[PDB]
């Protein structure tokens, strides 16, 4: 599925996104935006071996189990393939558990490198919430 920019941030806000652990709604729009486009389907293989999966490309090394990255983790204890749901409640799930993590956001690149340290309340602006 290929969200809608308000459309994703209205799912986020109900699954409890807004603020969590002091990331405004904006910065997970951000995040999933330039993770996956807002597509639920997104996959990408990393130099290593591992796969990113899904709205927010949760990584294989650590957080979920897709069976050909040897040696990881699945700490979400998830298959990866949930992680691609229309629904985006597994994912939402994960990110909770990944962003307690100690580097909290940080953990998504593409939050790092093109979310943090700009104005990401305009990722939400004109929309039901
Ligand atoms: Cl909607
Ligand atoms: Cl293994």
């Amino acid at each position: 599925k290929v969200f809608g920019r308000c459309e994703l941030a209205a799912a986020m806000k109900r699954h409890g996104l807004d603020n969590y652990r002091g990331y405004s709604l904006g910065n997970w729009v951000c995040a999933a935006k330039f993770e996956s486009n807002f597509n639920t389907q997104a996959t990408n293989r990393n130099t290593d071996g591992s796969t990113d999966y899904g709205i927010l490309q949760i990584n294989s090394r650590w957080w979920c189990n897709d069976g050909r990255t040897p040696g990881s983790r699945n700490l979400c204890n998830i298959p990866c393939s949930a992680l691609l749901s229309s629904d985006i409640t597994a994912s939402v799930n994960c990110a909770k558990k990944i962003v307690s993590d100690g580097n909290g956001m940080n953990a998504w690149v593409a939050w790092r490198n093109r979310c943090k340290g700009t104005d990401v309340q305009a990722w939400i602006r004109g929309c039901r919430l």
